[PDB]
């Protein structure tokens, strides 16, 4: 029983992280196979930043310019080049530590784990939700850029996030390993805000049959609704519509419970309607969305 | 910007974590040199628990009867011994990847990293505190057993706990690595209580300072308060006494932000009297108190 923000064993994502430096600016890099991938604002001066040409800036870098260190051994760069976001540092050596690897662009609502780094060492770990504003609400400061989101699959580290910016609302952008920024970011100083974001639904949902299952049941009511009934609720405090995609990926949790996913909206939509009247949910007084169906499964039944 | 409930990288742990089998029970072993630590209640059996005699139970056991497996690899048992509530079975192999480390007894309120594992495999790691209590809160299931605490001072990993159980309540306890379990619980299935759980008061404040240094400064008046008045709201509360110690160790985040320990009491005298009035605090609607001011000085400087 308990149920906790989990996040995946970093051992395997530790082994892979670098430092980069360019000029003045250092962030992390993570080196996978003879590849270091780094955000490309490594190339950028603070004065650089308003509208950075990255094309022109990286043509007055050569392999020599780019100074990668993993731990306290410099790796030699044989090769450069810009994907998208993302610059891709070619060295000689393959790094002995690469675990089984994929890179994943996630969908919003999706979490994963942070290993956040400064100078290419690991500082935390932590677990994250792609919003679905494609932001990230992370913990993350000057030099965390280059850390990265992934998720595990017993031995295949799935890469999903890049860690590029803050924006001045607070908030965390960033890239796929690809470096295809998740939302409508820039890599820019310029003014840039997120869209509205929603509460993940589906989340709350699979968080209140984790609760069900570790016994906090006092908000399961005598009630019930429908789809339609319930979006109506969810629209008027800004949750994701429920499709029955979402009903379908409800099913294990339903199964282990023994509660319909209808029955647990009706729940849900007391809860939202009147609140939680000073009680607590899994030690929290708010709904949380940041745990998927998947996550709820495999922390209640111990998957390693 | 931005606050995580932030554990330590698990690497370290990762490479120490093996399967102790006895008879019919596996549980987690902690390898670090050529020793294997693990849970006396590993000699048990179901049968057993109710009122079991581990001198005797464990004289039915020989080096040959402990099967400890490290990954895919069998470790050969050359001694075994029983220090407190932990099983010290000694291999003829060092730990490749023993980590610099200690033993330490935490004390209540102080925090640490859990590497929850399965089967000698780590599923995931979170943030936990020792509850003033000396129960944690965390997340555990059958197999978990064995599970270790720690944290880490730059390249070394301070073992601080090892899982034992749950309780009837749904709490977990343990021991440190020496056998001695926090607490007044006994590893044996019988009715157990905790005592009273308070708030750690200055867990609280160091979580109110890492919310002003966020941005989230709503809760701060135009009000101050004394030691012994505040004590007096934290009391009505169940929150620990705020002693002279406790406001030295806030120093650090009194200086960052400038806001005297005594105001930042008033903003959670004025908290805890109103509530939160409907609004949240780094994203939660309840006062966090598992943070420690060193671990929100760690998070927001940045140390690696
Ligand atoms: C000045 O314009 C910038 C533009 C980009 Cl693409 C990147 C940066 C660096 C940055 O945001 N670092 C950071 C990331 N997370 C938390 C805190 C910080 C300070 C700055
Ligand atoms: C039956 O008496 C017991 C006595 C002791 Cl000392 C230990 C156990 C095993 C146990 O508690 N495991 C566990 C730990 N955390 C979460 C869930 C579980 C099921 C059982």
């Amino acid at each position: 029983s308990g149920f906790r923000k989990m996040a995946f064993p970093s051992g395997k994502v530790e082994g892979c992280m670098v430092q980069v430096t360019c000029g003045t600016t250092t962030l992390n890099g993570l080196w996978l196979d003879d590849v270091v991938y780094c955000p490309r604002h490594v190339i950028c001066t603070s004065e650089d930043m308003l509208n950075p040409n990255y094309e022109d800036l990286l043509i007055r870098k050569s392999n020599h310019n780019f100074l990668v260190q993993a731990g306290n051994v410099q790796l030699r760069v044989i090769g450069h080049s810009m994907q998208n976001c993302v610059l891709k540092l070619k060295v000689d050596t393959a790094n002995p530590k690469t675990p089984k690897y994929k890179f994943v662009r996630i969908q919003p609502g999706q979490t994963f784990s942070v290993l956040a780094c400064y100078n290419g060492s690991p500082s935390g770990v932590y677990q994250c939700a792609m919003r679905p504003n494609f932001t990230i609400k992370g913990s993350f400061l000057n030099g965390s850029c280059g850390s990265v989101g992934f998720n595990i699959d017993y031995d295949c580290v799935s890469f999903c996030y890049m860690h590029h910016m803050e924006l001045p609302t607070g908030v965390h952008a960033g890239t796929d390993l690809e470096g295809n920024f998740y939302g409508p970011f820039v890599d820019r100083q310029t003014a840039q805000a997120a869209g509205t974001d929603t509460t993940i639904t589906v989340n709350v949902l699979a968080w209140l049959y984790a609760a069900v299952i570790n016994g906090d049941r006092w908000f399961l009511n005598r009630f019930t609704t429908t789809l339609n009934d319930f979006n109506l609720v969810a629209m008027k405090y800004n949750y994701e519509p429920l499709t029955q995609d979402h009903v379908d990926i409800l099913g294990p949790l339903s199964a282990q419970t023994g509660i319909a996913v209808l029955d647990m909206c009706a729940s849900l939509k007391e809860l939202l309607q009147n609140g939680m009247n000073g009680r607590t949910i899994l030690g929290s007084a708010l709904l949380e969305d940041e745990f998927t169906p998947f996550d709820v499964v495999r922390q209640c039944s111990g998957v390693t």
